């Protein structure tokens, strides 16, 4: 049928507008979108599985694991001691990574503002309320 | 408070998608379709011969999985790649009559599933919301 736009398709197109602008906004900080996903979500949920991080970042779990290894090698994500056990604590942000995540969150906030700029301010607030009500 | 604190737009969009996908899949199940197969059907119904990569991106799946979906729909008589009648090439993937009828039923149930996800906004909020989605995309 020629006149079919399902909700999932509309969401995907908003995403297709959004992801390149978020990437371009993150580029001056040396970050990709999956790295920002990893940083912020790890700042909210320590040790969150690579599978869910990959699901959120629209990447394969292998690619998200490479993201994790790079952020760990760069000193942004640490798995600390856990002096009681033989295994480490859930993956967590360092001071390096938390300052990094704060700047990335500023830049991503601005990028979302530029994507939302095709609506009026009340339309933007109402649209965000609808998104929160749907999710 | 919680995970939604200072939630970026991509995270909120992902949350709506996370509500929507199980309901769409459950709605598609009685027709023998998965979500990736339906995405493939609809997109092929409007754009013949679309690369497996783009179909996979739209279905949020790997290109390998989308190639399996393609074999699946072709084996089921919904998607044909017929031989070129006088060259030797293979024609772009398009829907057959059976694939078009299949897509008509699938789009009916998917529309209903979207209605159930949208039921958490009022009807005017539904119209507003979909127009806003259209302007954002
Ligand atoms: O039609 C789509 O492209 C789609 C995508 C994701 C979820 C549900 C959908 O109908
Ligand atoms: O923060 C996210 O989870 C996100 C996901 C996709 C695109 C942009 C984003 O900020």
């Amino acid at each position: 049928l020629a006149d079919d736009a399902p909700l999932g398709y509309l969401l995907y197109r908003v995403g297709a507008v959004l992801r390149p602008e978020v990437s371009a906004a993150l580029s001056p900080l040396g970050l990709t979108l999956p790295e920002f996903v990893c940083l912020r979500m790890l700042s909210q949920s320590p040790g969150l599985s690579s599978a869910e991080l990959a699901r959120h970042a629209s990447v394969t779990p292998q690619a998200m694991n490479t993201v994790l290894r790079k952020l760990e090698d760069a000193g942004a994500v640490a798995r600390p001691a856990s002096v009681s056990s033989g295994r480490s604590l859930p993956a967590t942000l360092t001071a390096r990574g938390r300052a990094l995540a704060k700047r990335a969150e500023a830049v991503v906030r601005a990028a979302d503002a530029r994507v939302l700029a095709r609506l009026t301010a009340p339309q933007q607030r109402e649209f965000k309320r609808m998104l929160e009500k749907l999710g």
